[PDB]
């Protein structure tokens, strides 16, 4: 019996969804840790930098932003047709927010990705000092964000705080 409304439920609901998102924010941010939460530690991965992760009926494109000029519209380009983005951000990192956010803001200005809904996480909520979901808003410059959905949750992945919201949220945007 798993209890309904636990994150192992969410979990097992996200999976069977046929859906295919981008996951990607700077390096350390916590995608790589955030991913091996929401799989359980058990998934398959192909390297295309970028990530190729399935399970269940669920594919993730995960990458670092801010890579090799050269493969930077590659990758922009692979995202067409996710259903959405997940941004994550290291919430505690202060000094790197202002490069997420100037990171997120040109990813958001591509062509191809017209529309898409975008979830921004702010990890590492754990830490003292973290942003969290209100000053990420404005750090982050959210408000600016006008032709498509976005939303933002301060999460731990370490504590697993917020996972589930996050979750929930995808599946709404299977
Ligand atoms: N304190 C804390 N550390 C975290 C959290 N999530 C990830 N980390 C740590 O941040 C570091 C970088 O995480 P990683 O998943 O490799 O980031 P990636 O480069 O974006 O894939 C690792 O040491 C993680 O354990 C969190 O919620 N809290």
């Amino acid at each position: 019996l798993v209890p309904r409304g636990s994150l192992d439920w969410f979990k097992a609901l996200f999976w069977k969804e046929e859906m295919e998102l981008t996951l990607v924010g700077l390096q350390y941010s916590g995608k790589t840790t955030f991913v091996n939460v929401i799989a359980s530690g058990q998934f398959n991965e192909d390297m295309i930098n970028m990530r190729k992760i399935t399970k269940g009926n669920v594919t993730i494109k995960l990458w670092d932003i801010g890579g090799q000029p050269r493969f930077r519209s590659m990758w922009e380009r692979y995202c067409r047709g996710v259903s959405a983005i997940v941004y994550m951000v290291d919430a505690a990192d202060q000094e790197k927010i202002e490069a997420s956010k100037n990171e997120l803001h040109n990813l958001l200005d591509k062509p191809q990705l017209q529309g898409i809904p975008v979830l921004v996480l702010g990890n590492k909520r754990d830490l003292p000092g973290a942003l969290d979901e209100k000053e990420l808003i404005e750090k982050m410059n959210l408000s600016a964000i006008q032709d498509r959905e976005i939303c933002c949750y301060s999460i731990s992945c370490k504590e697993k705080d917020n996972i589930d919201i996050t979750l929930q949220w995808l599946i709404q945007h299977s």
